[PDB]
């Protein structure tokens, strides 16, 4: 007997949220054991913002059946009761560490699975520094020395406050008092002295060059991993990109501030279920079955490493590694997260107050008084990057940064958008309202075309063209596969009555499909082929003849007519079942002197899924890549004899799962392929000369 | 016998250079019973870098009468017009292959006579392992277990490039781009990531040990010959050396990287005529009467293999060995090498490449990147972005010359993960291009929904140092696509959905299912178990087939109703779909899809229809309907339809129940 039989003929499912930065495909192995054993599918997916996202989705009960994060965020989904209530056995609780169950434990109930033990550990490059630098204080004469050398000292993302946190609590910066065994939210240890030694030591860092308050995540990584950075501050997680690097690193505890240790707050990785979810079961079997064992996190480990596990048996095996021992020592020195709901808004607090502090937007005092002001407001999560969460008496509300600094470049940074049908250009609403700018903002090449506040994000302002020639001035470009519709974005230097030069060129390029150019033809000349698959499969071969080398504006009538220099441009097309699970392939491709594809004389334009030859003659631009298929002939310049000749296509149906269907061409030819199966057989003509002007 | 007509008080000579690795003496004895005929001498030397001196003589009037070597140098002859037209009968033309005429062929002229096919083949001792590794990946734990034996695994020559390309051209790598029946000298693949992962895997083979970065051709002929190494690469012309030899081997197809399959670089091997040369005529007998014939390269193969040859009539008995057997399935899996003369230039460019990157002068990058280069100011910023969005891909496109305009000196790109980076893209214009997935995760791409759509976006990071500068940008790029009705209920946590398993031919299973929808493009389904609409409210439902390939079929709707009770037999019953057709015209009701595909979708305004009933349930019958009569999708004329109907309850969709706003 098996395990499959309880959970067979399941309409049950299992969805997946994690942040993409640490392994889904260990986790979706894992999904691939659970659907192997049970039978039952498995699907790990990543949102924008996903810790964001969850709540409002879940809110209106629908969601992942899990989601993924540290335990900070999930105290307050647990206080809207988004979070399904977790009650393992004692034999698995055991089986974990306490503090981690603790992590998850909220207003008495646990909500949620720990899964590891996450804390920022300083990350060094072992052939560029020996030795690295044990306290904070000695980094400026690392990175002065290391700027003679073409490179720098430290390097890590200064966007996000979780990684800015550890030195402004290192001299005892806090976010929530605990006291009595609970958080107070009144009291905030945001404005404190050690806080604001902290971040004025980072701003006297950033002024002094020797680290950009533009750099993020992508950049520091990037810059690290490519062994231009001495050094970068960072979790376990980042580890498998540094290993591939061919650059031969360490992990270590993160240096001294003032003698006092850097504080970081340690995350506890976590696994929440969904109140909404039918498949509660399925998640609990899943987690705890599966995903919280040697195997399975071994799986997830080795994808990307976890850190410190919370499960015992693993983890005391994984402590004998050097760096999750490290990444321990770091978060002894820090402090585990409250779950409490406020983290969401505290985190926003910092966030702006120490990008505006590196910006130079204001000191560090009023920074951290804003700050603390806002540390347990719950409004200013609903702030932009680029706004200040302002506290009136009565309430708190988003406003605009008042001074942005904006190179020639800044200006070009932009989204671009290209959708189905349109085409969106938007840019950041404040840089632009900084400049005196309220209303026509921005125009593309037809000026009535003009810039709206988008509708569905307040912090863009947005332009929309349709993708067709015409409106708005955009401009069609075709090549044999693709159609490509550009447009230019001006910028208005009108209303501010100010004037810096900058134009954006965009283009959305989209596939081009032939079936489409055969229905707007009223009369196109097309062969058409079904083939049956199987008992319940049927697909259709269509062949068609066009005019130009865009593959469009095919011929139309009986006969086509050519140019002795003209060339023919044929392509086929698939319908029918899964256009993804089989590719069309076009076998031999061949003309003959009479109408019947028999015919004993066949001049081969494609021989073996390969062209005849390699002359200008054939050209062959798509074969069992895709759903389509396309090839130029210059057909009376390769077969000339004759003042007319009939063109076949054999072609075959190419499953993309057990063969490769691209096929590769050496240049050299058997011959040895004569054998056709006319079924399979497209045919077209008559192909004719003009003879006349 | 009568030929010696044609040939009498013979005079001149005629001087041949081929080089040495090929059978000397058989073409030799082709000229002695050539010089026995015709009464001419023929001389035939092997020069050193022959390929290289052939021009430096030629261009002062100076030289051997026929030049043999790989078609690739031929065209820059050609070029320099040191090379006559040949000129053979079409009777003669199709004695040999096309593609072998196709080599020589140069800016529509033959320049020169096919000889023989040549592609590097993998050698193995075939008494010492039965089968070879298949792959690149498993050679260091053979040597490593050949490392106990004091010898090695693989030996071959690392100097040439012509013998370390396959590997390099095995993923993805290419000299020059074919396109448009012709190769194209400005797009070239040396410094995509194929060849730096051949390159490399290349490099960290000689840092472990496994071979000496100092092997050569003599090297490794000599050691596999004496058997101290098992196994090697080469061509047929080595062949001759291994046959005396007491080792038994025998010769197989190159081994796979990273599953694709070694592309050797196809040389063809062409006997020049030099257009000095007042002897033409009978250089071309020469060729054509003795040369190119069974009894001719019989000698010649016979001293030394020439592997597949050109000539049809000797190949077809040639075939039957194994061994050329194996050089045509390598030839047929690598490409012939362009006839074009930039190739003179681009073999100086990669052979720099491979013995900087062994040596480790350079870094991979740093040499194909030369290597590449080596192949082929401000007043107003503006920027070109090109975001190309594929079904399965997308793929992101910066001008070059706008980024040189912005003052980059070079150019670094990549998106969210740094492990992505751009490459030199070549269309209508020259590009700096990243590819990614269209799906969420891969290369830090991220999705975002709407009750309408699927959004997935990315950030592209643009600068001109890896340590950032003052000037660094990123652009935001999103490819967004209209949510599919299947997937849109698939993707719900709990949504409102009836099903019913349908068999098909007794063979496996197949479902039907029928949902509920809040959106006009039937997307973001009801969740729950009961769903509550406003008197004016549009219901959208939506009916689909799932399980597999049901392809040849239509689903189709033959009655859709609502009843005031949750039994699909009540006998009050409001018809929306009626007889195939709808109730009513109306906007009231809107049939979308019926019998048209593997879904159908309707709207309803469902309250004004059920009338003094606040609350209803829905019934859908659905049939599979065979598309091959192409009858399937309903014609309706009229709202008039009879009121009896004939529903067979046992395909009949059910969902409830659907109540009123405000009780
Ligand atoms: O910086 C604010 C952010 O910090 C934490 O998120 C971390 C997370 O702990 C790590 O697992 C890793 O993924 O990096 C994240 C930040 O980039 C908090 O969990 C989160 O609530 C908070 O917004
Ligand atoms: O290595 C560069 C070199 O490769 C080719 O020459 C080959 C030749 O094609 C083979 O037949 C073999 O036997 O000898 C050479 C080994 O490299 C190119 O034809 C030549 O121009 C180039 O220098
Ligand atoms: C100029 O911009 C940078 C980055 O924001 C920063 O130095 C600051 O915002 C501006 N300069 C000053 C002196 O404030
Ligand atoms: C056609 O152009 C598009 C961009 O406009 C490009 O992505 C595509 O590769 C081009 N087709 C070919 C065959 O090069
Ligand atoms: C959903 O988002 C897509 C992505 O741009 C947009 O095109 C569409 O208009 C949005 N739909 C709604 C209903 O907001
Ligand atoms: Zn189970
Ligand atoms: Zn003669």
């Amino acid at each position: 007997g098996h395990h499959h039989h309880h959970h067979k003929t399941e309409e049950g499912k299992l969805v997946i949220w994690i942040n993409g930065d640490k392994g889904y495909n260990g986790l979706a192995e894992v999904g691939k054991k659970f659907e192997k054993d049970t039978g039952i599918k498995v699907t790990v997916e990543h949102p924008d913002k996903l810790e964001e996202k969850f709540p409002q989705v879940a809110a209106t009960g629908d969601g992942p059946d899990i989601i993924f994060w540290a335990h900070d965020r999930f105290g307050g989904y647990a206080q809207s009761g988004l979070l399904a209530e977790i009650t393992p056995a004692a034999a698995f609780q055991d089986k974990l560490y306490p503090f981690t169950w603790d992590a998850v434990r909220y207003n008495g109930k646990l909500i949620a699975y720990p899964i590891a033990v996450e804390a920022l550990s300083l990350i060094y490059n072992k052939d560029l520094l020996p030795n690295p630098p044990k306290t904070w204080e000695e980094i400026p004469a690392l990175d002065k020395e290391l700027k003679a050398k073409g490179k720098s000292a430290l390097m890590f993302n200064l966007q996000e406050p979780y990684f800015t946190w550890p030195l402004i609590a290192a001299d005892g910066g806090y976010a929530f008092k605990y006291a009595a065994g609970k958080y107070d939210i009144k009291d905030v240890g945001v404005d404190n002295a050690g806080a604001k030694a902290g971040l004025t030591f980072l701003v006297d860092l950033i002024k002094n060059k020797h680290m950009n308050a533009d750099t993020d995540y992508s950049i520091a990584e990037h810059a690290f991993n490519h062994g231009e950075t001495a050094m970068t501050i960072n979790g376990p997680w980042a580890w498998s990109n540094i290993d591939t690097s061919a650059v031969n690193y360490g992990v270590t505890v993160l240096p001294t501030f003032k003698g006092q240790p850097s504080k970081p707050f340690v995350g506890v990785l976590s696994a929440g279920i969904n109140a909404a979810s039918p498949n509660k079961e399925l998640a609990k079997e899943f987690l705890e079955n599966y995903l919280l064992t040697d195997e399975g996190l071994e799986a997830v480990n080795k994808d990307k490493p976890l850190g410190a596990v919370a499960l015992k048996s693993y983890e005391e095996e994984l402590v004998k590694d050097p760096r999750v021992a490290a990444t321990m020592e770091n978060a002894q020195k820090g402090e585990i997260m409250p779950n409490i709901p406020q983290m969401s808004a505290f985190w926003y607090a910092v966030r702006t107050a120490v990008i505006n502090a590196a910006s130079g937007r204001q000191t560090v005092d009023a920074a951290l008084a804003a700050a603390q002001t806002n540390a347990a407001a719950g409004t200013c999560e609903e702030c932009s990057i680029d706004e200040d969460c302002k506290s009136n008496n009565g309430r708190w509300h988003c406003q605009c940064k008042q001074d942005f600094n904006i190179t020639d470049i800044s200006l070009l940074e932009h989204r671009l958008e290209c959708g189905a049908n349109d085409m969106k250009v938007s840019l950041g609403k404040c840089q632009l309202k900084s400049l005196g700018f309220d209303k026509v903002f921005m125009y593309l090449s037809d000026s009535r075309c003009s810039g709206f506040n988008d509708r569905d994000n307040r912090d863009w302002v947005s332009v929309v063209t349709p993708a067709r020639d015409g409106p708005c001035g955009t401009v069609l470009t075709r090549n044999e596969t693709h159609a490509t519709y550009s447009n230019t974005l001006y910028l208005a230097d009108e209303i501010i009555i100010r004037d810096l030069n900058i134009k954006i060129n965009f283009a959305c390029s989209y596939p081009l499909d032939m079936k489409v150019s055969l229905k707007t033809a009223l009369q196109p000349m097309v062969s058409a082929l079904n083939i049956r698959v199987g008992g319940t499969g049927m697909f259709t071969v269509r062949m068609a003849l066009f005019q130009t080398p865009s593959y469009t504006q095919p011929y139309q009538g009986s006969s086509v007519t050519l140019s002795t220099e003209a060339f023919l441009y044929v392509g086929t097309m698939l319908d029918g079942g899964d256009l993804s699970r089989f590719a069309l392939l076009m076998t031999n491709c061949y003309a003959t002197p009479s109408s019947q594809a028999t015919d004993p004389l066949k001049y081969f334009i494609i021989q073996d899924r390969c062209p005849h030859t390699r002359d200008s003659t054939i050209q062959v631009v798509e074969n069992g890549e895709s759903s389509q298929g396309r090839f130029s002939v210059q057909m009376f310049r390769f077969a000339g004899n004759y003042d007319l000749v009939y063109l076949h296509c054999e072609v075959y149906l190419c499953d993309t799962m057990n063969e490769k269907c691209k096929p590769t061409c050496s240049g050299t030819a058997f011959a040895s392929g004569s054998v056709i199966d006319q079924s399979r057989v497209l045919n077209l003509g008559p192909i004719t000369r003009k003879g006349v002007q």
